[PDB]
Parts: structure tokens; C-alpha cells; sequence
């Protein structure tokens, strides 16, 4: 398969693909500064079109904490595969819990293309019929 | 492919499907108050059925901590296929990381669907035999 | 399918598929206390080898944060198919919220396996050709 991929610009980093990395890491597309409790979109200076019937998923690096001191707050990011416009470049969106600075070509996450999900019909009912599993810890700790 | 879905009652708004989101947005069941580093439950209002074989994820919208000043203390929700009882409702397990008000009907997170893994025997080694990889940013940040 | 499993040592518990668990839950291979705002690798006391082909997710537990008061820094974890040397151990990289303590053998967290990604060819483009979809919240939340 085939990623389309279009840089923000000439002094973006390209992405690469490694040897021991099942997922391809992303860049910060320019210098940021975050504050501790501070909220800001780091811009990964990436466009893409994905193949026909996949979306794609980002997560932190492992280390993106360690080195950056930052967590992503919507956990796992999951690109639409419609978000393939000429304008549409990807972002990290990061809450820094220290101050920190991050720079341009500096890799913080990871991504990776999975199909999206089938089509599916949403049958309503009134009465579900199965016995009820619990959830939040039901089985314990121990 | 079916989910069969049963609402908490009748002034849930219906959850739907949208041709630019591959991921489908679910909503909170009632109004919900959280102070700035308190977590609350928020309900969901929906319990499904999911085709055989499935399980499904919920993850925050990219807009959630935007609009909400919320994180999803799981980070990725993994709802098991045998959360499929009458009382087995969805929830959003929230931090707020300020003081914000959520309303019944809000779209604040999204889920889908995917396979549960196969099957798996857990043979015990002695010794893997394989090269380390190394890991937490072995590979660097440039 | 097999996964090879290679305990920290003797004292391990040993991990399980539970009936209701679509993931395997995995094990604190220490005590370990972290104070509020601080950060810990907590070691898990594994290292695998997974099937060809397959990489591992690891995230939290619901209940991970009511009983021991941390969120996963890097969201969900990324094991690496490579990931399986000898001294490949597996670590969940907690920040602690309040404080707590951690008992060795305590079920903090839990993974799946899943096919990794297959080869893509980057294609570099000028002009994707594509409509824009927008993001961060385009969609609304009403
Ligand atoms: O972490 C994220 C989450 C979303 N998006 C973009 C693509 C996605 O389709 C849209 C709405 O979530 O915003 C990102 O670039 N990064
Ligand atoms: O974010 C979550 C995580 C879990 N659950 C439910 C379904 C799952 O099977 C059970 C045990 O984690 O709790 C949710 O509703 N939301
Ligand atoms: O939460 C995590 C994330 C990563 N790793 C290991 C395996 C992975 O391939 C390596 C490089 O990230 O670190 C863990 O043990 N736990
Ligand atoms: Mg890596
Ligand atoms: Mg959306
Ligand atoms: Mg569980």
C-alpha cells in the first residue's frame, strides 16, 4: 500500500520508517514552548492521504514524557481518512504537566494506518437479554 | 454488521453515524459538573450488544479537552463483547484538569468496533533466545 | 496462536485470560509508591515474544486510577515486535495524580495483541487534491 504524503515545507523533516518501530514517528513541524498546566497543538507539519478504507491512530512516544515532559489529551488521536485535504495537516495536541520546550524535527509521537471499523447497523431494543458482566474493577485487583 | 443498543431512556439523543468521522461520537447521559482535579463517572446512557467476536474502544475527541477541560483517566476504554447485559451501561471515566460543566446530549467522546485478538497459548521460557531492542527513546528524539 | 513468556522470576504471578476479559491484564512485578506529581516506570515483570507478524497495546485498566490514583503517561503503549529480547522487560509508565502504593502482583493494566501495520510505501506529493475535512471539534458538539 500507498501513503500519499505531503510536507507543510521544504524544511520539514521527512518521516521514515524504522526497523524496530512498527509505528513511523512524527515531528514537531516548528520550535514550541509549553508552560506546566498549559494546553497547545503541536503542528506535525504532515498532510496525508491514506489507502482506501483506513484511518490512521497516534500515539506518544514512550519517551515523549522523559524527554518533554508532556501527555497527549485525547490519548489516542485517530485521523479520519476523509482528513486528506491540502490544508488538513496532522497535530499533537500536548498539556504539558512541567515546563518544557519542544524543536522543529524533534519526534514526540507515532502513528500507524488500521482499517476503519465496518459499516454497522444500530439496531435499537428495548431489552438486551444477557446477564449483566459489571464493569470499573469488577474483578478485583488481587 | 449489527450492534444492538439499548438507551438509558427515552431523552437519550440517538448516537449516529457522520460520513467524516470513522469513529462514532457518543454523548453524555446527563448534565455533569466536575471541579478542576475530581474525577467523575460520565455516563454514557447507552448499553450494546456487539457483533460476535468484537469489543469496542472509546477514546476522547481531539475537541474534548477544548471543550470540556477533560481527560479520559483510561486513556483507550476497552468495553469487553461480555459487557452486553441490561444494566451494563457505557461510561467516560473523566479528570478534569479545570472547573467545567458537561450537558446531556454533548458529544464527547467517540468508539468503534474491532475484533477481540485471537486465542492465545502462554508458553513459558526459560530464555527468548532473541537480540534486546531496547526501549523508552532508545532510538533518540532527532 | 502462542506467546512466549519469560518471568522476571520465581516470584511473579503468573498471568491469565479471564472469561469477561477481552485483554490479559498484566502485574506490578514490585511494590511501588509514587507521590502526587511524581512519575514511575512501574515494571511489569514480563518480556514476550509474540507471534510473527504482531505487535502489543497496552493501556490502563478502568479501575486503574479509583485503586492506585495514576493515568499512563504515553496513553497506550506500543510493544514492538522486536521488543522481544531477553532483557526486553515491559514497563507501564505511571504519573500519579494522588498518592499511592502500588503491591507487587496488583493487576494495573491490561494488553492485546494485533497485526502490525503492513509495508507502505511513502509517496511524496506537492498537492493532495483532496476536499478539507477540518478537525478539532469542526463537527460540534450539540
Ligand atoms: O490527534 C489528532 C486528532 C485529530 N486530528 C485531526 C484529524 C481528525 O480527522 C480530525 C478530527 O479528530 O482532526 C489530528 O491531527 N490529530
Ligand atoms: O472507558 C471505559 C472502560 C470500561 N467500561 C466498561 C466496559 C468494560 O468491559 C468494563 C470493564 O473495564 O467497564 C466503560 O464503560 N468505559
Ligand atoms: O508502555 C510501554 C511502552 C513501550 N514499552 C517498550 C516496548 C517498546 O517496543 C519499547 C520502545 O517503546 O518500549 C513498554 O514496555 N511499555
Ligand atoms: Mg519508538
Ligand atoms: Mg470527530
Ligand atoms: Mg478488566
Amino acid at each position: 500500500m500507498q501513503i500519499k504524503i505531503k510536507y507543510l515545507d521544504e524544511t520539514q523533516t521527512r518521516i521514515s520508517k524504522i526497523e524496530q518501530g512498527d509505528w513511523i514517528d512524527l515531528r514537531a513541524a516548528e520550535d514550541v514552548t509549553i508552560k506546566k498546566d498549559e494546553f497547545k497543538l503541536v503542528p506535525l507539519g504532515v498532510a496525508m492521504e491514506l489507502p482506501e478504507g483506513y484511518e490512521a491512530h497516534v500515539v506518544p512516544r514512550s519517551s515523549t514524557y522523559k524527554n518533554f515532559g508532556v501527555i497527549q489529551t485525547n490519548s489516542m488521536g485517530v485521523i479520519d481518512e476523509s482528513y486528506k485535504g491540502d490544508n488538513d495537516f496532522w497535530f499533537f495536541p500536548a498539556y504539558a504537566l512541567r515546563d518544557t520546550e519542544i524543536k522543529k524535527g524533534d519526534r514526540i509521537c507515532q502513528f500507524r494506518i488500521m482499517k476503519k471499523m465496518p459499516a454497522v447497523e444500530l439496531v435499537e431494543v428495548e431489552h438486551l437479554g444477557n446477564e449483566d458482566r459489571g464493569g470499573l474493577g469488577s474483578t478485583g485487583t488481587k
